């Protein structure tokens, strides 16, 4: 009684998907390394043998797209027809056009960069919870960090027979604290991770549970009921874009909070600042881990919203799940006082001018690494 | 005190995503109209004069995919290149491979039906709320009904300079009610819809006000204070995939519950029942709503999930918000005692090899048209 069980996966940087959010990225950092106020959004498709990239950039940058999507697949590790797909023999195709002039005139042109308008209208959460220090469910940092092993061992020689593409999907029991949660054990894990031809099944079941799990998840979660379904399908020699078309976006719960807090549904790669599907979602993320390190709440969701060519959000939104003393009336007074949501002063905030985005496009956008929207803001109230 | 606001959006048939998510649907039907259990995994991208084609297939249909392409294209009323695409003169380019025979032989190949795997791992989650008689939140059934107008007025030549590329979005004040929620007013709606060169910015605001909104929205929750952003970019000709590559599954949030309930990060088009992304998140809506209609809650959402090539879910959670007098423990057990979530018995319960999926894939596909996830099962308890 009082306890319940939650899921989330996550996807490894050769996921093909993964491999699109990281190419999109990669184009968006090209351009802002030469071009700060570079308008992109660049989509990418990859499917055996290709990669297409598909929209729209307004940049002063001279980028060689060839060369930033191949670099981009040589780091991922598809380097050889034998895994799949190789960056130095793969197709790259560009169907790349200017910003469409309408959207120009209506978001950015001739206006105080303070002032200018969200990109697109659209809605965004953010999300933070005490359950770990970094402020996020353990479901999800469990799952990432199981993909961020298995390319580890990959890297370093320990289990050659690997390849960039995996999945994997955590099952936690959580104890219900007061609208807070605590986890109490792991239910489940599934690793599905691409090989090569001559591993055999017990080999990689073995190496999975004693170099991957064991190395990742503390033996206090796990017992004698823990339930491992560890290359389920049987055979997985056959991966990457090869397996299965991947697209940018198609990953965007992994990107986030792993189906914990909300999601309004908008891609985080490809797009620069004034894309608020990204921007609006990394201060929103900012606030809510701000109300939760400033001691206000224990756990904290935040909804903003926004229409295409006006700066201010249209709404704004905090639920404290009843970890607050205070309400939400008061939060969201806290939050006026302290945040500015325009992102034309989330983009001076959160640096985002700054081309480290291809950082962010595996193994999640928060909870990691320091980055602007994870260093909490000194409330004043 | 008690209120807050909650912000979803929705797009038209036109909408580039939206486009790509129809092909992908209508390659689908083609092959499902032939081949009952044809394998499908169709991404669609689209840009400035191109619709390509990219996944895996396996199945015994003959499709003309140029055919089934232009056929969709022409429905949603791209005809002619002033509007910026036209279905008669675009490129369709085709890069579809046979399922991967690694997933065929994990998932279905030597499994009695009612034994197939689940076609991948995943998360997904059903909702419902008694907030409306379909038992969807009102912010995303207006929503959708206003991009429904816009459609219609277009198809109809009330409107003639209206173009098939729209967006909408409604923030709508609640009321907290004992963890079930009641719409008081419509705080703020955005309508953004590409037009033709001729007509201007203030014709166009009024016919959005008098013929739009009013003809979607009643009178009782617009007042004095209601925010109208129409038309806030200033200018929409440019639209379609000309303005913004669309790409299949990058509306999934547009697709389910406007950010209300959860998500699992999978899309639904272009997939056959045995890609639990689509066939379990529909199940879990049937269960969700069942549970309302039955009287049990108010408010529910449901989460399951599942392992590539393993057939029952890996673990399933309910969370009722307070609405019902049953612990979460008796609502699982009334739906272990009522449902079955393997795949192969939501593809017999669901009748998910019927070729319905173009009908589903714009103006959601939940809350409407009485599909069979809608038709609530009497529970037996
Ligand atoms: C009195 O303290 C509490 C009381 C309850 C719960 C809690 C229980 C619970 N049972 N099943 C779920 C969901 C998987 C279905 C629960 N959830 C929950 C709700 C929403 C979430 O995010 C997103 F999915 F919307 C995540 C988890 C709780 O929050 C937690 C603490
Ligand atoms: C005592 O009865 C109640 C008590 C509280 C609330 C309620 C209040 C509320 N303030 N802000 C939000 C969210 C926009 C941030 C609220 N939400 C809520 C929470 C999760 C939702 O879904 C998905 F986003 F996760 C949707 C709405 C409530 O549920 C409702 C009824
Ligand atoms: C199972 S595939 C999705 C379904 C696929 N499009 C089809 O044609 O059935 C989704 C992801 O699962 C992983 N995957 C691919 N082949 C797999 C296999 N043989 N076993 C397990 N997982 C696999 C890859 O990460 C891939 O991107
Ligand atoms: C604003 S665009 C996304 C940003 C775009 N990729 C860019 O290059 O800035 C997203 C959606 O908004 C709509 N849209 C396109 N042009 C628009 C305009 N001029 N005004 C308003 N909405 C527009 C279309 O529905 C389009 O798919």
């Amino acid at each position: 009684e009082g306890t319940f069980l939650f899921t989330s996966e996550s996807v490894g940087e050769g996921h093909p998907d993964k491999i699109c959010d990281q190419i999109s990225d990669a184009v968006l950092d090209a351009h802002l390394q030469q071009d700060p106020d570079a308008k992109v959004a660049c989509e990418t498709v990859a499917k055996t043998g290709m990669i297409l990239l598909a929209g729209e950039i307004t940049s002063r940058a001279a980028v060689d797209y060839q060369k930033v999507v191949r670099e981009a697949v040589k780091h991922i590790g598809y380097d050889d027809s034998s895994k799949g797909f190789d960056y130095k023999t793969c197709n790259v195709l560009v169907a790349l056009e200017q910003q469409s002039p309408d959207i120009a005139q209506g978001v950015h042109l001739d206006r105080n960069e303070e002032d200018i308008g969200a990109g697109d209208q659209g809605l965004m959460f953010g999300y933070a919870t005490d359950e770990t220090e970094e402020c996020m469910p353990l479901t999800i940092v469990l799952a990432h960090k199981l993909n961020a092993k298995l390319a580890e061992l990959r890297r370093n020689g320990t289990l050659p027979w690997l390849r960039p593409d995996s999945k994997t999907q955590v099952t936690v029991q959580y104890m219900q604290d007061r609208g807070a949660v605590l986890p109490i054990r792991v239910h489940t894990i599934v690793i599905s991770v691409q090989h090569d031809e001559e591993v055999c099944l017990d080999e990689m079941r073995d190496a999975l549970k004693e170099k991957v799990i064991k190395a990742v998840v503390p033996a206090k979660y796990l017992d004698e009921d823990t339930i491992y379904h560890l290359q389920p399908s049987g055979r997985f020699v056959i991966g990457g874009p090869q397996g299965d078309a991947g697209l940018t976006g198609r990953k965007i719960i992994v990107d986030t909070y792993g189906g914990w807090g909300a999601h309004g549904g908008g891609a985080f790669s490809g797009k620069d600042y004034t894309k608020v599907d990204r921007s609006a979602a990394y201060a929103a993320r900012w606030v809510a881990k701000s109300l939760v390190k400033g001691g206000l709440c224990r756990r904290v969701l935040v909804q903003v919203s926004y229409a295409i060519g006006v700066s201010h959000p249209l709404s704004i939104s905090i639920f404290h799940y009843g970890t607050s003393q205070k309400s939400e009336r008061e939060l969201l007074e806290i939050v006026k006082k302290n945040f500015d949501l325009r992102p034309g002063v989330i983009v001076r905030d959160l640096d985002l001018k700054k081309p480290i985005y291809q950082r962010t496009a595996a193994y999640g956008h928060f909870g990691r690494d320091s980055f602007p929207w994870e260093v909490p803001k000194k409330l004043k109230y």
